[PDB]
């Protein structure tokens, strides 16, 4: 069994975990702009990072805001980490297509902010209903695109699955091993 490959300047993870208890420079919410005390990660996410958390998103929100913004970026407060990545769904648009233009964003912003290390949780498995092998195609789709587009990048991605949701983890777990034998990845069991 394995959990982690590591492809050009990139090392890929999947870790059975709690999201807001990660160490990375960014860790990945998950929200309704309109709301970001609804669904699990995003109350996750927020009661460890504390209620001034919330204060700097609604502030940068009203910003920032637009309909074209998918990704929302506050500090991390007391979140074991820089920043804050808070993927935003308030659209009617198919939730695939959103996950992806999110991850990819995501992912740009590594770029622009000089990031060595990002955190996601299962975007889109829970209240948006996504799939669990369509987010796992589409997750590792967009790291391996950065991988390969953003070479000299170094990046620790963590895909974190809670740890009771096991099937998500077997989906992530065999897309990382297709992914992996495809392209003779070396893969590390920690
Ligand atoms: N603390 C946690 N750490 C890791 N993973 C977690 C945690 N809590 C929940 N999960 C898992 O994270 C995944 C995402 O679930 P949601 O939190 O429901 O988020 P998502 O499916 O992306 O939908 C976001 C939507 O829910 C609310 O934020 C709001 O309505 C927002 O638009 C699911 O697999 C869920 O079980």
């Amino acid at each position: 069994s394995f959990n982690a490959m590591v492809v050009n300047n990139l090392t890929l993870q999947i870790v059975q975990g709690h999201i807001e208890w990660q160490t990375a420079d960014v860790i990945v919410n998950s929200v309704n702009p309109h709301d970001i005390t609804v669904g699990p990660v995003a109350k996750s996410i927020l009661q460890q990072a504390g209620v001034e958390m919330k204060s700097e998103f609604l502030a940068t929100k009203a910003k920032q805001f637009q309909r074209s913004q998918l990704v929302l970026v506050t500090k991390g407060f007391n979140l074991f980490c820089k920043y804050i990545y808070h993927v935003l769904w308030h659209s009617e648009f198919p939730k695939p297509q959103i996950l992806k233009h999110a991850m990819k964003e995501c992912l740009e912003k590594c770029i622009e902010q000089n990031i060595t290390s990002i955190s996601f949780p299962a975007l889109g498995t829970g209240n948006m209903e996504i799939k669990k092998e369509t987010a796992a195609e589409i997750l590792f789709d967009e790291v391996l695109t950065f991988a390969k587009d953003h070479v000299k990048h170094q990046l620790t991605v963590k895909f974190v699955i809670f740890p009771t949701d096991l099937e998500i983890y077997k989906a992530f777990s065999s897309e990382m091993a297709k992914r992996s034998k495809m392209l003779s990845l070396n893969n590390y069991s920690v």
